[PDB]
């Protein structure tokens, strides 16, 4: 057909009501009287009478006001029925638009927003993002279409203008440069945006930023100088602690002290650092030991865990150590093979002058000497001037004496003005003299009595050659008693061998020899005899 | 076609609105989108928005509650269009029909509907009528259809049950008995029209009677017993009056008296009545008249101008009466012609003893009597005996005397207690004596000379016969100076004639007559005499 | 709705153009002027303009004549606005369909059908098909429907109808019968097709068969009886050739040849067949000899591979051969062992009269008989007699005479007209005479001295029994020098012993045999003695 147009409507209309909008005819109204309603939403349906129709002429009107943002379009449909009652055409469907009007001002997504960035980055750095929004139209019209921007931003301190916003998206960036943590680490800065692409309306908001840390700082030491005192020898141990501040965020490696030295002497230091005032805490690394320094000048410089943002200036701490005097024992010299000294030795005679020695050259000290070891008592010494000499009756002889020996320790102690002890072996080699002489074997025999065999008898000698060289035999009272003398070839032993065919057991033989001479005196080796041929047999 | 039936729709009906009616389809939708419209009345005519059907599915709605009251039906078209834009479908009609409900309470046709009958009706008759009606359906349900009642009638007395009406036709008849208007007047009755046939909903009017006016009642006398007293005679006049109380209603023939006595002794009494207390007012018909009775018992019944509506008693009125006297005048008894009495009676002589009669037997009243009448005076009254003696001379000879009577009047009066006059006549017969005598007629003549002629004279008595019969003719002195006498022969007349030649005029002739005798003297009858021969002529 | 019927048109229309179809109306003009337009194709769409509308009538109509063959049906859609600018009726679906007419003439699938069948097939049988069509309606209408048949078949010989085609199918078959490939292979037939069940409209097309082959012929010789010469012996040799003519296909088994003879006398010939004109090759089966048959009657016939489609003439050659001579060496009759003859022969005497025979009785060639083998000269042979004589000296006794034999062969050859050879063995029994006579076996001995045992000798004849019988031992010079004779019991050895004490070596006996007596002279048999005792001894 020959339809009819949507008809457009303004919004928050204005003026005497009602407002004829347009009149509709039936044709079929030749025959009788026409009476024209109308139907839908806004007419019967709910909102009920926006819109009503003149039964008798045909007039369509607005009673009151409209909203777009409420209801932004209606459609109805009209009616025409005669007096009789019977509907004379098929109904008409109707349009209305409702045309938007700048009656909305705009809002913020959130009532506040947030931000945070570095201190030390670049301008033209993307930072925060923010939003808000007009109901009206935006897609034929401006009552829609926002223009954002900033008028204040708190601590207009270094500079005022830090910032920019994206008047299209909204998105802030860092403009200028002069961000510090240290000294101004958040701004307020206050936006508005715009009806009409900044010609409308506008209303406001608030973006916070907070900024991020950065290693804008170098650690400072509380003294530059310090000194500490210190004793040589229990050690491993703590001698001074060191006081600094940075001033970057706390907890943060951008904070925490590292240490060193610069040279290490004989390497015999160490430092820790501790999440204290992360202080310095100096130690000894291997003891001292002296009297060989007193002096200690050496500096340890100070960074942090991560390394610098910036060029900075590096700064040491210049510190002196003073070592304190313990004092040590003293010592015999060697541990003494000394002297080779002889048996015959007067009782009371010089052996070993010795001396020991004590370290510390603050010597106005002095010692005493005691002995110690000891098998037993013979020698002797003085005190006060360490002097051993020889008591006693010796005798390489005998028993203590192992190999040639004869071993001995002896002490010595620091006094004159605190404590000391010193341990020394002596050896001293003890010398031989032809003591003893010559003696026989076995001193009890079994002679038999028909034809009794040699009774073999040897020699020995308690001395070290050649105080046992060979042999002189001899027979005293009863050189015959008959008895008679021999050696053996081969050095050593004697035949012994009557020269009478004699008596029925017990009974001696004195014997007697030499062996440069000595000439000893020997003896009685008895001499049991018990029936018999020529065997030496086991008696009765 | 196949068409589409109407769709029966209930009234005032409920749930959650939409409600699908019915769903149609145009099978001419292979080919494009059709889009389903409607229209009329209740469509897009004015009621606009009832009904409302989806373009796209093709269902028809009804979009809220209906009142058959209001609109009863309706008619609609359908239509189907594809998108191009062309109609697809011939149109299509559409009926819906709207059902009863009982949703109408009636209502009387007034707000008060009058009545009226009179008292003594009988039994099973109509008086009023009443109306009412419910605007729903009536030729298909019961929601239109009421049942008449009555349920409380004031003055519930006599007994309560006066009256009933018909359920289907609302009219009301007098149903029992003792209708008084006298009494109880007008009754107000409440009555109730019901839905379905008295089974739905109800409703009150008002309905009221009043009674019309009956002859229940008869006239009361106040008095029953009256008396009053009356004189004899002036009149026709007023003697008592009369009261009493009918009891209906006044203005009316119910209430207007009507009487008479049952007795009329000489007829002599008249009664009226008048709106006043309508009285019964009672008079005197033919005045009385005395000395004849003195009593009077008469009765006076009173009915009312229409007849009784019920037998009744008719009441009476005794009443007696007495009447005062008067005293009238007393009366000679005759009018008398008594006294044939002669000329000679003797001056104070009894002529006539009479007496007169007064009539009022309280007679100790005397009178006194007095003459009247009259030419000239004779007679004569004892004023206190009535006795008419005669005086003085009368003579029955002459004047006043014109038949052989004399006619006089007399009075007599009533005296002792008040007054009164009686007038009677009396003739009385004179009588005749011989008194005068004979005498001549002509008493002059004139006779001749020579030879004169009888001069003719006659005779003439004042008497009554026989006392003139004839005569006796006689001449005195002169009986000779020439004279001679003569009689005519039929007796009255004498002839006079001289018997001398005698002499020249002037002269005397003394006459003398008799008739029983009396002997009149008569005299002279003088003669002049003048010259001549014989015939008597004129003189000189 | 009601909606509006599809549209009939026919095709290929043709008058004056514009043609009003149909009118259509909107109701809703009541109000204002509808504009009517129309949309599709056919309308605004490709081809456009073949429909349009009058905007302010409502009247459709066809601009120009269509061909359904092109486009068949259209569908439209038609509008209705309003000069306001509105849309009044849901646009309306239009349809027309366009009637077919028979404006198309048919037409054949291919322009040139072929086919094939065999000479020899039974009528009532299926050959080719063919094809064609029209493109009008042929669902409604004949419009499209055929009719085939065929007008000219050409070689208008045999007959001229040997097919049929089926006029709803268009399949042919042979109806007819007279094929034959060797006459006429290949028939050109014209065929029609038509409109209306051959009622329309024609067209023509063209269909060619060939004919398959038959075995219709049978094979025939060119010549009927021949003739040829041979030889008797080096043989198995072509003979004759022969020639034929069958008509059926040439590399084809109805084409080649299979011969045999019908008797074959000794077997001896064989034939063989060859792809060349097929000729008929004979040879020798295995060669001939004669003189025995010179005539050679003989029959071949000739079939194909293949059985005949036909009863036919089985035809033969009939054939005539002479063998040509050849002449053979001549033989000695046996090959004998003839001759007992004694030794004793008179050289030049007749031993065997022998004779030889030659085959070719054609016999006027003669022969020379010449000797061969030999052992020496003896013997001798007259060459033109056949004559063996004994010459020579010969003897029984011993050097070529191995058992008793001595065997000779000899030759003879054929001459008179040209070649020959005989080998004949001959072994002729020779005979024994006593030539020879007794001998000692040792001819030198060893003696001894002191006293020689017997010198044992023995004898020996070359000659056969009885001629070596017994003996008798002779000693003639000395018959004592000392010797004494002996033999042994069985028979063959002589006791050789002295009688004299004779001397030292070096001398002979004299000894003289004899065996029928012969007497041999024998000889001597020196005696060599050394000295000694008694047994033979080697000696000096
Ligand atoms: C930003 O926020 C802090 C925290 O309240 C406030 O003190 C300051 O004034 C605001 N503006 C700037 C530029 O710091
Ligand atoms: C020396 O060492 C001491 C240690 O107690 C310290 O207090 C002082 O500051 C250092 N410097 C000097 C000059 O004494
Ligand atoms: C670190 O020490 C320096 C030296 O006096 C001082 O100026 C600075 O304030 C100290 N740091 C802090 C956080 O006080
Ligand atoms: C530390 O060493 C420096 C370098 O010589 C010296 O001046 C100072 O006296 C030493 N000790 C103290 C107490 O500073
Ligand atoms: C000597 O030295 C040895 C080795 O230690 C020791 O065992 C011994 O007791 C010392 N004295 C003597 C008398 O040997
Ligand atoms: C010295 O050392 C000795 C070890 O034998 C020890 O017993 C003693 O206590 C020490 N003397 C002093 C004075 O400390
Ligand atoms: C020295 O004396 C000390 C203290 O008893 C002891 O421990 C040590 O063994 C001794 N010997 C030496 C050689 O120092
Ligand atoms: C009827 O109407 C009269 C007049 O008001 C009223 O007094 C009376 O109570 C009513 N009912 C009857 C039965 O009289
Ligand atoms: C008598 O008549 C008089 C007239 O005045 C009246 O008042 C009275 O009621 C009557 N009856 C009697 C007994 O007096
Ligand atoms: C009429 O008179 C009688 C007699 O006393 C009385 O009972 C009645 O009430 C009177 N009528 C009227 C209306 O008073
Ligand atoms: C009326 O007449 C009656 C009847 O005799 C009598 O009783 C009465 O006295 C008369 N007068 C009066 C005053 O009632
Ligand atoms: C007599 O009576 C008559 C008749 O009424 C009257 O005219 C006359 O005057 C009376 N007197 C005399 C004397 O006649
Ligand atoms: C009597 O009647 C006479 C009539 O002649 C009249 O004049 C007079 O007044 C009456 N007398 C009395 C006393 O009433
Ligand atoms: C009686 O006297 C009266 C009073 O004057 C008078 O009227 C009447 O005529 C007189 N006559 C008679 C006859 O009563
Ligand atoms: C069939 O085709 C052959 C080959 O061209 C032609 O010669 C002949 O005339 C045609 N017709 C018949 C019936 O052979
Ligand atoms: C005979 O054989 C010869 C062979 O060469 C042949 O040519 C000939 O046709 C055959 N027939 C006769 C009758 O010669
Ligand atoms: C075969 O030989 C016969 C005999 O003459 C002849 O008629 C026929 O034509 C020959 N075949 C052919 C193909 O020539
Ligand atoms: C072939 O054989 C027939 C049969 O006898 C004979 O007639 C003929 O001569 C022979 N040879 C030839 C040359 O045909
Ligand atoms: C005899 O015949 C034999 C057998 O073949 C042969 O070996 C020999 O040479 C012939 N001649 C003689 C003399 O034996
Ligand atoms: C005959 O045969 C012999 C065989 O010994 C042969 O050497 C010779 O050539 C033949 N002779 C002839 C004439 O062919
Ligand atoms: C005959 O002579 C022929 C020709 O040399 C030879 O081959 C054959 O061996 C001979 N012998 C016989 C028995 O034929
Ligand atoms: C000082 O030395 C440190 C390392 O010990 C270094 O990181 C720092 O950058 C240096 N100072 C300067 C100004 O370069
Ligand atoms: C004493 O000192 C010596 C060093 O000469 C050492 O060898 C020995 O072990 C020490 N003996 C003791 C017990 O100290
Ligand atoms: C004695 O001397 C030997 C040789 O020097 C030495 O090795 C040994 O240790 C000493 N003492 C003993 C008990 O062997
Ligand atoms: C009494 O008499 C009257 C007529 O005077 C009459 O109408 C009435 O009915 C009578 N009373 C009775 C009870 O009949
Ligand atoms: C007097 O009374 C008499 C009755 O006798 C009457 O005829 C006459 O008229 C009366 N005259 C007068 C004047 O009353
Ligand atoms: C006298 O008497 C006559 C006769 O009775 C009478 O009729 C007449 O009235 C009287 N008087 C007169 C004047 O006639
Ligand atoms: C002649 O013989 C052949 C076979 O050699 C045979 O196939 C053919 O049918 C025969 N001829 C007739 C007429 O049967
Ligand atoms: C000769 O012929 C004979 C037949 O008797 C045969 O046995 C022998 O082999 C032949 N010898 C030779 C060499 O031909
Ligand atoms: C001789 O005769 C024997 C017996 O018949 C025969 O078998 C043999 O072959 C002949 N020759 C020889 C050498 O044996
Ligand atoms: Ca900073
Ligand atoms: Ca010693
Ligand atoms: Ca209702
Ligand atoms: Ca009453
Ligand atoms: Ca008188
Ligand atoms: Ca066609
Ligand atoms: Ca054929
Ligand atoms: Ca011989």
């Amino acid at each position: 057909d020959w339809v009819i147009p949507p008809i457009k409507v303004s919004e928050n209309e204005r003026g005497p009501f009602p407002k004829r909008l347009v009149q509709i005819k039936s044709n079929k109204d030749r025959f009788n009287k026409v009476y024209y309603s109308i139907t839908g939403q806004g007419a019967d349906n709910p909102p009920q009478g926006v819109f009503r129709i003149e039964w008798e002429t045909g007039w369509m009107l607005v009673t009151r006001p409209l909203d777009r943002e409420e209801y932004d379009k209606y459609v109805l449909s009209s009616h025409a029925v005669s007096e009789n009652g019977s509907p004379v055409e098929e109904p008409m469907e109707i349009t209305i638009n409702v045309i938007d009007q700048n009656d909305n001002r705009p809002k913020f997504t959130q009532d506040v927003f947030r931000g945070s960035v570095r201190e030390g980055v670049q301008p033209g750095t993307q930072v925060m993002a923010v939003s808000a929004t007009d109901e009206d139209d935006n897609i034929d019209s401006l009552n829609g279409v926002l223009s954002y921007s900033i008028l204040k931003q708190d601590p207009e301190e270094p500079i005022p203008n830090l910032f920019t916003i994206n008047r299209e998206t909204g998105v802030i960036s860092l403009i200028g440069t002069g961000l510090d943590r240290e000294k101004f680490p958040e701004y307020t800065l206050t936006v508005q945006a715009t009806d009409l692409e900044g010609a409308g309306l506008s209303v406001e908001g608030k973006a916070i930023i907070q900024i991020t840390d950065a290693n804008d700082n170098a650690p400072i030491f509380d003294p530059k100088t310090y000194t500490a005192l210190v004793p040589e020898n229990e050690i491993g141990f703590e001698v001074q602690r060191l006081s600094v501040t940075d001033l970057d965020m706390p907890g943060t490696p951008a904070w925490q002290a590292v240490y060193k030295i610069r040279v290490n002497e004989g390497g015999f230091f160490n430092i820790t650092t501790d999440p204290e005032s992360n202080q310095g805490i100096l130690t000894t690394a291997k003891g001292l030991d002296f009297e060989l320094r007193k002096q200690y000048v050496l500096q340890i410089t100070v960074e942090n865990a991560e390394p610098f943002s910036v060029p900075l200036p590096t700064s040491t701490a210049t510190v002196t150590v003073t070592v304190e005097d313990v004092n040590e024992a003293p010592f015999f010299v060697p541990a003494v093979s000394r002297v080779d000294v002889s048996e015959d030795l007067s009782r009371g005679e010089k052996i070993i002058s010795l001396v020991a020695q004590d370290p510390d050259k603050q010597q106005i000290q002095k010692l005493s000497y005691f002995i110690g070891n000891d098998p037993a008592r013979w020698l002797t010494v003085n005190k006060d001037n360490g002097i051993v000499t020889g008591n006693g009756n010796l005798d390489r002889e005998s028993e203590y004496v192992k190999n040639n020996t004869y071993t001995v320790i002896m002490l010595v102690t620091d006094d004159g003005v605190s404590v000391g002890t010193g341990t020394g072996t002596l050896i001293l080699h003890v010398l031989d003299v032809n003591d003893n002489g010559p003696v026989p074997s076995p001193r009890v025999f079994t002679m038999c009595d028909q034809n009794p065999e040699p009774q073999v008898l040897t020699i020995s000698d308690a001395d070290i050659p050649p105080n046992t060289y060979p042999y002189k035999v001899s027979l005293s009272h009863g050189s015959d008693l008959t008895w008679k003398a021999e050696l053996d070839s081969k050095g050593t032993s004697m035949l012994l061998s009557p020269t009478q065919q004699l008596k029925k057991g017990d009974y001696s033989i004195y014997v007697l020899l030499s062996d440069a001479q000595n000439n000893p005196q020997l003896t009685v080796v008895n001499a049991t005899v018990c029936s018999c041929e020529g065997k030496a047999i086991k008696c009765q």
